[PDB]
């Protein structure tokens, strides 16, 4: 495959000291783990494990996430990005790192988030609020973008908001990682629904264009009222599904740009299909969220090249967010 390069944000990394992005070489400064009182658990995911937790010491809500003792290195990684992060708008804030005693490895303890003001975001929304919420979540992603850092997971259940005071955390920063020009990436990141074309054919030279396919299928679950928008029953069928919307001409196109090597089974599967008009998913129900400029963004998000999409900051400045006050 021929190499790619994010048109944003390029080498933002190389022109930084390693420090900043050399997580491996990162020493952790370490708090008080009996400052914090567990109160139950949220959940646990395959590196880690999330509770309600309360600063004992000032009565404060805060959120504890327990990291399994798996690869030191990913442990580092995620630290020294939400470290860098720190104080970015709608980016959830690390206010101390303890030792947990039972699992033995490093508890992250989030401030100006909780489990009680904050829900994850599973709530069905009105037009204006949608566009609201999705200018919040641009502003953390084009805040990592620029930081150098991709996220790597956006999906509702990363998105923390207090809808009483109209808050937003981007959360779960586990897959994130710096961009660095030509380096050849993970596929196997993101949730099913919300992968990248890149991803599913296994193109590894991506970039931040990465997270905002992922908005894109976010965006158009809300405002199809479709959930997941992209139903594919394994990573072979969600391209398939892909391309029943956008047409294989254009997929094609994009792993031919590449000179990316298809895993024969895709074109077994994936036969021929056009491109179809976003009214196609318009009904009587969900007409109410669709408007000429949500139908102009959502297709330039969901573009099959990557370097094609909007940007976090080309989409702040579209006209859907015009509405919106900024």
């Amino acid at each position: 495959p021929v190499p790619s390069r994010a048109r944003v944000y390029t080498d933002v990394n190389t022109h930084r000291p390693s420090e900043y992005w050399d997580y491996e070489s990162h020493v952790v400064e370490w708090g008080n783990q009996d400052d914090y009182q567990l109160v139950r658990k949220l959940g646990r995911g395959k590196y880690s494990e999330v509770f309600e937790a309360i600063n004992i010491t000032n009565n404060e809500k805060v959120v504890v996430k327990i990291l399994k003792p798996v690869k030191k290195k990913k442990i580092k990684r995620e630290i020294k990005i939400l470290e860098n992060l720190r104080g970015g708008p709608n980016i959830i804030t690390l206010a101390d790192i303890v030792k947990d005693p039972v699992s033995r490895t490093p508890a992250l303890v989030f401030e100006h988030v909780n489990n009680t003001d904050f829900k994850q975001l599973y709530q069905t929304l009105t037009d204006y609020d949608i566009r609201f919420y999705m200018y919040e979540i641009l502003k953390a992603l084009d805040y990592c973008h620029s930081m150098g850092i991709m996220h790597r997971d956006v999906k509702p259940h990363n998105v923390m908001i207090d809808h009483e005071h109209r808050k937003l955390r981007l959360i779960d920063w586990g897959l994130a990682e710096f961009y660095h020009p030509g380096q050849e990436y993970n596929v196997r990141v993101a949730s099913r629904y919300f992968k990248g074309p890149e991803l599913l054919v296994d193109y590894q030279m991506y970039d931040y264009s990465l997270d905002m396919w992922s908005l894109g299928c976010m965006l158009a679950s809300m405002i199809f009222r479709k959930e997941p928008f992209f139903h594919g029953h394994d990573n072979y069928d969600q391209l398939v599904r892909i391309a029943k919307v956008l047409g294989t001409e254009d997929l094609y196109d994009y792993i031919d740009k590449y000179n990316i090597e298809l895993d024969p089974r895709f074109n077994d599967i994936l036969g021929r299909h056009s491109r179809k008009r976003w009214e196609r998913f318009v009904h009587s129900e969900n007409q109410h969220l669709v408007s000429p400029e949500a139908l102009d963004f959502l297709d330039k998000l969901l573009r099959y090249d990557h370097q094609s999409r909007l940007t976090a900051r080309e989409a702040m400045e579209h006209p859907y967010f015009y509405t919106v006050v900024k």
